[PDB]
């Protein structure tokens, strides 16, 4: 798919403002979620903040916070010291006065890594109140809302050239695809609606596309389009052309199988960072494995296949379910006891493992075992580690498969800003690596191929109302972001020429 099609792109035209006014009253106009959450909104909103003079220190001190926050450590004391002279100095032509004097006195001292957090929650105070209300009567809003009914038409199949597959499995098969107006490439996960039907794996689809809609994260793969076929029922995601961690870690170098200690830990924090957003949103993963953490062009890795996946209802801390695969699943869920979001921390400490060891901490390498035998070893046997594991390694990796879950390391109030703090992260600069700003350590190879892979009902009303409600169409975010990094956004959204 070496071309972009002109005919698709045509359809990519911003409406007449008369056809926005319905949109107008159906759509949530929260400033957190139009100008900070959705990409088109903050990019629209910054430049109504450029186009007005008096608006110019707070969008400047804006960025240059955001600058700081994703500044490599040796620029970091610079940038401090020069948005201090800029913006909170009174004689200064920036000079941030909407601030307090306790605002501006905090963040003159002090050289910590959350500098300006408190400074930042101020700014958007700030801009969330004056300054957002003559964003809603200026014409930057009225754009906003002409790319967001572009947004809400219809984009279904017909939008998309798959163009190879990927892979086939459970449930239907899986696509490389090409968003033919913009010319992004996506995977396509179609699942079998008769299949589908005949297995009753309508919940697990549901839950799974539900999930993958709410949540926005670099370290999972985010779903940009949910539709439906004749035959299929379509998720359009992240594609992640490097394929999965097992195959790097075995079928590169077979010699000499597993990762480096310092590539391993990388993609650990990835992992972390992943999970943590789930739990934070009190989902729990439940299908951590080699198998499902999945390499992109760059080096960078996310989590995918949520299809196991369950989020908690509001009030409730533990789920009971046997769900996941075997080796990876924790003691308390293999004794059918209640369980929580540790469940996921364990499953790292066995991904850690074997990403250096080149096995599981539970079997030798290629050794085949019965789901009986793999389940006594986990509640009884003691984990080994040979000596490819530093100190940091085998004392992290020991940490996270405790068998107990109370002593298990894994999510504490809120957050892993504790497990954080261990010293396999060391050389990690979290902050970094959130923004997706650190160099990963292995780059996949675009030539190179990471892989090795090759009845009769009639449908209800409840088939069909399900389908619809299934297929919700375009998600916002992803689809904004599309716009964005494909240049449509700046090639439609232009004034003078
Ligand atoms: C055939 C192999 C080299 C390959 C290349 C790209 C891939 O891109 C993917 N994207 C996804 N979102 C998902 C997923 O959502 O599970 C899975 C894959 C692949 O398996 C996958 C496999
Ligand atoms: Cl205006």
């Amino acid at each position: 798919p070496a071309s972009r099609d002109r005919k698709y792109l045509a359809r990519l035209k911003l409406p007449p403002l008369s056809k926005c006014e319905a949109l107008r009253e159906s759509l949530d106009l929260g400033f957190e979620g139009m100008c900070l959450e959705q990409p088109i909104g903050k990019r629209l909103f910054q430049q109504f903040l450029r186009t007005h003079e008096q608006h110019g220190p707070a969008l400047q001190l804006w960025k240059d916070i955001e600058d700081y926050d994703t500044a490599d450590d040796a620029l970091r004391p610079q940038k401090a010291q020069a948005l201090r002279a800029a913006y909170l100095e009174p004689q200064a032509q920036l000079f941030c006065s909407f601030l307090d004097a306790e605002t501006v006195a905090r963040a003159r001292a002090g050289a910590g890594d959350g500098l300006f957090q408190p400074l930042l929650r101020a700014v958007l105070a700030h801009l969330g109140q004056a300054p957002f209300q003559e964003f809603l009567d200026s014409l930057y809003f009225l754009r906003f809302l002409q790319w967001k009914w572009l947004e809400a038409q219809p984009m279904g199949e017909d939008w998309f050239l798959d163009f190879r597959v990927l892979g086939r499995g459970g449930f239907g098969e899986v696509f490389a695809c090409q968003m033919k107006a913009t010319g992004k490439l996506y995977a396509c996960k179609k699942l079998n609606k008769k299949r589908l039907k005949k297995r009753k794996g309508y919940q697990g689809a549901m839950v799974e596309k539900k999930i993958l809609a709410k949540v926005h994260s670099r370290f999972i793969v985010s779903l940009a389009y949910a539709f439906e076929t004749k035959t299929d029922l379509c998720l359009v995601m992240t594609i992640m052309n490097g394929g999965d961690i097992r195959y790097h870690i075995y079928n590169v170098d077979e010699d000499n199988p597993g990762f480096q200690e310092p590539r391993a830990i990388f993609y650990t924090a990835q992992i972390v960072s992943g999970l943590e957003h789930l739990h934070q949103r009190n989902i729990i993963y439940r299908d951590l494995k080699p198998e499902n953490v999945l390499l992109d062009d760059d080096g960078n890795v996310r989590i995918s296949d949520l299809g196991l996946a369950v989020e908690l209802k509001a009030g409730q801390t533990k789920t009971k379910g046997y769900a996941g695969t075997p080796g990876f699943m924790a003691p308390e869920l293999l004794l059918g006891e209640e369980y929580d979001f540790s469940v996921d921390y364990f499953a790292l400490g066995v991904t850690l493992y074997e990403m250096i060891a080149a096995r599981g901490p539970f079997r030798a390498r290629g050794e085949k075992v019965e789901n009986k035998e793999l389940k006594q070893r986990v509640l009884e046997q003691a984990v080994t580690y040979p000596d490819k594991f530093s100190p940091a390694s085998k004392d992290f990796c020991e940490a996270l498969l405790q068998k107990d879950p109370e002593k298990r390391l894994g999510f504490r109030d809120g957050s892993c800003d504790g497990l954080r703090t261990h010293p396999l992260f060391r050389d990690i600069s979290w902050r970094q690596l959130e923004a997706g700003m650190l160099t990963p350590p292995f780059v996949p190879d675009s030539r190179t191929v990471y892989a090795k892979n090759i009845k009769g009902v009639a449908f209800e009303k409840a088939d069909t109302e399900f389908f619809q409600e299934f297929a919700s169409g375009t998600c916002p975010i992803p689809w904004q972001e599309e716009m964005i990094e494909t240049g449509v956004f700046g090639d439609l959204n232009v004034w003078r020429p």
